[PDB]
């Protein structure tokens, strides 16, 4: 009778095994209906050379009481199984048909008597390892056969698929989980990744937390192995889990190339929260540490740890870190990392931290606006800087704008009006007229576009420094559940490069061509 | 000044790398105090040739916000990290000092400076792989000091320390958990334990979970590698996840020495709970099935599975399943297995499944009472039936009596008052004069004897039929927290085995003497 299909907006990973290319609820089966067949077109353009198998899974049915709007079961391929998050759990699809040759029109066959009611069926799709990041797929269930009669198809699944790289998964080199990702392109065209190594669980400092980094020559196609930008072991003969240090922040001084790391190492405070753990005063034992690294050679190798909590935090202050993602370089070659700090009274603010030398020493003056968190700044115009801030109040960034690097602010007109946001990091960027194809000065803004949960993970673009957002100069890369963070890095002239917590890995990259964004 | 000592009454597993003997506590240190020596001393009569070692761990400090009446800042052994449950996370202890010989008086010793105010250390005891399950160790901390400074020793530490045997382990054989024990001896004096192997995590069905099997020919010191009683796969094509079978209860027919284990085996239902899930109807597409396994050959293998439900279960009931744990062979050589059906209005009841020609033909009769569930039956006098049953209602045990099998049951002296509970399975068994040590008719009842949580798992004796359980016939066995299900049967005549979920194992095995029980 009748079919519904879905072509989720999410990014088909090279590295994977599986990804999900169509999901199928059948919803009114009679017990003993098989789907004999159903027929697949890719577009003309598809480079289908790249796609290694696609393949047709039964998942069974639903659950009674779980309704008949839904498309799956149970998530089909995971981004927690420490076990396994690069092919289809095989306890809840069964693979009904395979194949290893891809044609623009595709049959996929299946012998399984349905049950009375939902039976859910989903595509998968495997990409060479080698697969360019830049490469779409136009894909449509065009023929579903039941009981040897076409049955209509339903549901919107037009979407332009795009790929990405799972960078890091949940369990990768023994680390249970992956947060809080930082990206910057060096002088060298270095793409360099920053995150949380959560070795043994997906909670917060305090625990056994490193800063990770991922590096890649190639435009995000390859990545080199995971190296340790900073760690803090058994300091003091404290244990590792009681000296986590993470929320990085990364910026390469355009300079001199020079790249730093700055970080919050939690030294001591049991198996809690340093958000509400963290106290007054300025010693290792009493609050959480302004920790910074550096690499002199295109992030191959890290300096030890340098202490800056004495230059920038006031003592009454609960807790001073970095706001984590990315830093920038100005103009006039002053180096700026976002921070937030909680107050005596446990209220947090959001502020810019600055280096006039190189990175020798740190200056912070006075914070933006109250009860904001995670900021990312840009340099909006020749020395004038936009704060774009975590608004605990809920439904939308905060906007700022400072030309004296934090001593005075005053609002921007886009403040609490034009980014919607459910509480998360959100990443900014500015790109120079000369440094991009389009040859206009641009913003670019990544967070999860929704004032409820962490999905939509959309980047977008303003011409008019930021005053106007056009719906038109935006792209959708993950509309399933994740957790939210992510960072953005122009890779070269034509394309911007994004790495954030993705519904498909913990640690995601993605490349999108500026003229994907900008009609 | 002062320190605080536990001594926590929890199993000493034998084929654990690390168990806590004792969490000491150093509530007000100046930063710089070491803890020089710390001695430790044992009982005359204790076996000390089967402890293979002692450690002394640093767990550094406490979060500011968590107070200053803790033994520990974490859970120091895990027991669902799938990667290790039988050493301490090293992430959280840091080994001060170790002893391979272990004299009545044993010193440990650190150089570790301490943190101003509050500072976790911890002894680890290591036991032989082959110490005897019914030895014991009785140890205090007699001298800790502090700058060379003998401090004053505070806290509740006499406890008389018990072994017990890891059976199965979270991450054991590729599965996250274990759940839902059963245990009986058979004819020839084989243990034989059942419990839920949960494959992708530690959701009751619908899932992934298979019946499975560990059998013991010496009273519990060594488990045979794990067999699989009872499965389903990929069952009429449907996922594995959509074919799960557990909350298994195993009976020995005490004529033939025929073990029967049942089971519930949920067919579809998306990945979604059972219990809210399976509908009324017969069918496997429509309801829970009552399932059953054999074994002739004492436990070694295991006959395909028989469909009970449509001897049993009436069509309007949204769930039928036996009762988790152990069925009996009563006197008369009647097989009964408890069960709990919920009926068209969502109400659970408790009663019993008897075959009178040794398990061809099943049959139930009335339920017991009203909004219960898990129950145990044990034949208290020739004839009679005392059926032990969780409440929702709360804070304790209903009891019932029946002489008919079920057709007509009657409240016991002891109903909903002699034994408290926070709702949740229990263990109930008989055990005949002429087959104990006591030479006396006993009931021995296990669950977690709290009206909250899942915690202080005790084994209580009744000698007048379950009409009064008195203080002085309990064993404590785990004060700390677990899932809470038991189960128990007597190994010979002398000593009672427990099969239980506990703080130190998914499945754990203890015996206990009978003399301990009744003093
Ligand atoms: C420090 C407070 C800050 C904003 C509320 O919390 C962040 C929120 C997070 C979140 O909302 O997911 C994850 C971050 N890792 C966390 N940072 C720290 C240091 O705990
Ligand atoms: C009918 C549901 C049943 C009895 C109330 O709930 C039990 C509670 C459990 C519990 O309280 O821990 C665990 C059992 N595995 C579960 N059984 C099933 C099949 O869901």
């Amino acid at each position: 009778d009748s079919v519904y299909v879905q072509n989720p907006q999410i990014p088909i990973l090279v590295d994977r095994t599986d990804n999900v290319l169509f999901r199928i609820r059948i919803p009114d089966a009679t017990k003993g209906d098989v789907l004999n067949r159903l027929t697949i077109r890719f577009g003309n353009e598809d480079k289908l050379s790249e796609v290694k198998a696609v393949r047709l899974f039964y998942a069974g049915t639903e659950a009674a009481t779980k309704g008949r709007s839904r498309f799956a079961p149970v998530t089909y391929v995971s981004s927690h199984n420490i076990r396994n998050t690069r092919s289809a759990n095989p306890s809840y699809s069964i693979r009904q048909d395979e194949v290893t040759t891809v044609a623009n029109t595709l049959t996929l066959k299946t012998r399984q008597p349905m049950v009375k009611g939902i039976n859910y069926f989903w595509v998968s799709v495997e990409m060479d390892r080698n697969t360019s990041l830049l490469s779409k797929l136009t894909s449509t269930v065009t023929e579903v056969v039941i009981n040897d009669k076409p049955a209509v198809i339903a549901g919107e699944q037009a979407a332009v698929r795009r790929m990405g790289i799972g960078v890091r998964h949940a369990g990768d080199d023994g680390s249970a989980s992956f947060r809080i990702p930082g990206l910057v392109t060096t002088n060298k065209g270095t793409l360099l990744g920053v995150y949380d190594v959560r070795y043994n669980n997906s909670v917060d400092l305090q625990e056994h937390i490193d800063v990770g980094l991922s590096r890649s020559t190639d435009k995000g196609q390859t990545w080199e192995p995971m190296r340790i930008a900073m760690s803090f072991g058994e300091t003091d003969g404290l244990p590792s889990g009681q000296n986590g240090v993470g929320d990085p922040s990364i910026l390469v001084d355009e300079r001199t190339n020079t790249v730093w790391v700055v970080a919050a190492w939690t030294h001591g405070m049991g198996n809690a929260r340093a958000w509400t753990n963290s106290m007054p005063g300025m010693t290792p034992d009493e609050t959480a540490q302004l920790m910074m690294v550096k690499s002199t050679d295109d992030g191959r190798t890290w300096s030890e740890s340098t202490n800056i909590t004495s230059q920038v935090k006031d003592p009454s202050w609960c807790f001073l870190l970095q706001g984590p993602g990315r830093g920038i370089t100005m103009r006039d070659g002053t180096l700026v990392f976002p921070i937030q700090f909680i107050d005596s009274l446990r209220v947090p603010h959001a502020g810019i931290m600055y280096s006039k030398d190189r990175g020798e020493t740190w200056h912070i003056h006075q914070p933006a606006r109250t009860n904001t968190t995670e900021a990312q700044v840009a340099e909006v115009e020749p020395g004038v800087l936009m704060l774009n801030m975590r608004d605990n109040r809920g439904g939308s960034r905060a906007v700022s704008i400072t030309r004296d690097l934090g001593k005075s602010w005053t609002e921007h007109s886009s403040n609490r009006s034009a980014l919607p946001e459910s509480i998360c990091m959100a990443s900014l960027i500015s790109v120079k007229a000369k440094d991009n194809i389009i040859g206009k000065d641009l913003l670019l803004f990544s967070n999860p576009n929704t004032t409820e949960g962490r999905h939509h993970i959309t980047i977008k673009a303003s011409l008019d420094g930021g005053v106007t957002w056009l719906p038109a100069h935006q792209v959708l890369l993950d509309e399933e559940d994740g957790w939210g963070y992510s960072c953005l890095s122009m890779i070269d002239r034509e394309t911007v490069g994004i790495f954030y917590e993705s519904s498909v890995a913990h640690m995601t990259f993605q490349a999108v061509k500026i003229k994907d964004l900008i009609r």
